């Protein structure tokens, strides 16, 4: 494991995760290059502040489900290569109806360069601690639609409020949200801005 980085579960202990890109259940339909392990890797400072976020989901009995933390530059290239491929319609319905692969970059949904490669960005939801069920957010992880925006309409009052609660837990825990994706959060004062790493999630 690279220096300054860690598997986030080794710091944030009861945390739920599903490394979507080490899995076939992502918009490319296969595991993404650079993700060799079904784990969420991150900067220690990301882990530290995620731990505060995990604890602050005391703001109700909310638990965190992590989907993606540190993302290798080669993972970002793999997404770009995928966006340049012909449409096989394999993941279009679930991940990007209403736009196409091309537009998924034009519209700020897939980054040429990603904050994730700096090791301090995280993708996550909340689940109910009591009930153990996923907190409904109106759109799926990597949904790639205006529906996924924090400010989006066509999302119920609960779903919009739920996104607001995730956002508030994150903002109160040293993170900055991102308008276009309710799941994306970057550590506010991150150890390595301007550094985009490429060691594998391994
Ligand atoms: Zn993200």
């Amino acid at each position: 494991m690279e220096i300054g980085f860690t598997f986030l579960d080794e710091i944030v202990h009861g945390v739920r995760w599903d490394a979507k890109y080490a899995t076939w259940d992502n918009f490319t339909g296969k595991p993404v290059d650079g993700y060799e392990v079904n784990r969420i890797v991150g900067t220690y400072e990301l882990a530290e502040s995620l731990l505060k976020a995990k604890e602050l989901a005391a703001t109700q009995g909310y638990g965190l489900l992590l989907w993606d933390g540190y993302r290798p530059k080669r993972a970002v290239n793999c997404f770009m290569q995928w966006a340049a491929q012909p449409e096989n319609n394999l993941t279009k319905e679930s991940y990007y109806p209403n736009i196409d692969r091309t537009e998924m970059i034009s519209k700020g949904y897939v980054a040429s360069k990603s904050s994730h490669s700096r090791g301090s960005a995280i993708d996550l939801t909340l689940y109910r601690l009591d009930t153990g069920e996923l907190v409904p957010m109106g759109s799926r992880f990597d949904f790639m639609d205006e529906r996924s925006h924090h400010a989006a309409n066509g999302i119920s009052c609960n779903e919009a409020q739920n996104r607001r609660r995730l956002r508030s837990i994150m903002e109160n825990s040293g993170f900055e949200a991102y308008s276009l994706e309710w799941w994306h959060y970057v550590l506010r004062d991150e150890p390595y801005p301007n550094s985009y790493f490429d060691f594998p999630v391994k």
